[PDB]
């Protein structure tokens, strides 16, 4: 089997993308955030405490033929934005562009935090990091990706976001109609749970590459690019008024400037990142100080290829015996 289905980002900023994921007998449509760095599938449902939930379709158990509670089962979940959610579990019918699953966990919120309420746009996530971090006790629950696994065609699926525009996130196989010349594999670590990657290096601009180990998780539940402080000094040292202002968070630049692209190494391969993607506009409505896209990873623990780094790319997640990720531009 194979299933395919298109991403859209939620905002004129590609702050998330989203992804329409049938639930339940009939179906019911809700609009998931795709997380490559989580492995919990959770929804805004009935069970949510009413005063959380401001405009998110609900999913309703208790209107699915398939649904059954999954007995005693709790999930509760923190993410690296300080947001969380919590709740009990249903396995029910679940399909992402025509590839169905029976018996998925579906983990229904009885609680979300404020972050999650404040988006009217995504209704839920669905993790699609190894079923190791999935977070339901006291029996672990499997990704859709992982129970869906040995019915695909090939034990794969693709992310393909969109810069200011649709994507497509595939299962069980690779377009090769939608990337420009090879795919360059690189090796995963597992040991974490993520899709745990090393970079071989970067560029600034039409810079030299720099050669240089760089580990890190390709997370599409990210929406910038992480790296280590001295490699995003380096970036902003070329972007004239860049600064790291501790009263916004991050590095910000003059909404008037033109960027620098940023080239990360995959293997002897290169992606480059436009200038462009690296815009996530004024601070403030109205500001001219803009929120860079390259921020530092000082303090999170980990590096993080979010979407500005994987919407540059097609991007394999061969999920084999042996994991591999795989990288092609397009």
């Amino acid at each position: 089997s194979t299933g395919s289905a298109t991403t859209t980002p939620i905002d004129s900023l590609d702050d998330a993308y989203i992804t329409p994921v049938q639930i339940g007998t009939p179906a019911q449509t809700l609009n998931l955030d795709f997380d490559t760095g989580s492995s919990d599938l959770w929804v805004f449902s009935s069970e949510t405490t009413a005063s959380e939930v401001d405009g998110q379709t609900i999913y309703t158990p208790s209107k699915s033929t398939t649904a059954k509670l999954l007995s005693g089962a709790t999930w509760s979940i923190s993410y690296g934005d300080g947001s969380s959610s919590s709740g009990d579990v249903y396995t029910d019918t679940v399909s992402v562009g025509g590839l169905t699953v029976t018996g998925q966990a579906v983990e229904s919120a009885k609680k979300v935090s404020s972050s999650f309420t404040e988006d009217s746009t995504i209704d839920g996530l669905l993790g699609l990091a190894f079923s190791t971090l999935n977070t339901v006790s006291p029996t672990q629950q499997k990704t859709f990706f992982d129970n869906a696994k040995a019915s695909l065609d090939s034990p794969v699926f693709t992310a393909d976001l969109g810069y200011h525009a649709p994507g497509t996130y595939n299962f069980g196989f690779i377009d090769t109609t939608a990337y420009t010349g090879s795919i360059t594999y690189t090796a995963v670590s597992t040991k974490q749970g993520f899709w745990e990657w090393t970079s071989t290096g970067y560029a600034v601009g039409s810079g030299t590459f720099k050669s240089t180990s760089i580990d890190g998780i390709a997370d599409t539940g990210t929406t910038l690019l992480y790296l280590p402080a001295t490699v995003v000094s380096a970036y902003w040292a070329q972007v004239s008024g860049a600064k790291s202002s501790s009263s916004v968070g991050g590095y910000v630049f003059p909404c008037s400037a033109t960027l620098p692209s940023f080239t990360f190494g995959v293997g002897s391969a290169r992606i480059v990142i436009p200038g462009d993607y690296i815009d996530f506009g004024p601070i403030s409505t109205g500001s001219s100080s803009c929120f860079g896209g390259i921020q530092s990873s000082a303090g999170i623990g980990i590096n993080i290829f979010g979407d500005v780094a994987l919407k540059a790319a097609f991007v394999v997640f061969n999920g084999a015996t042996t994991p591999t990720l795989g990288f092609a531009s397009k």
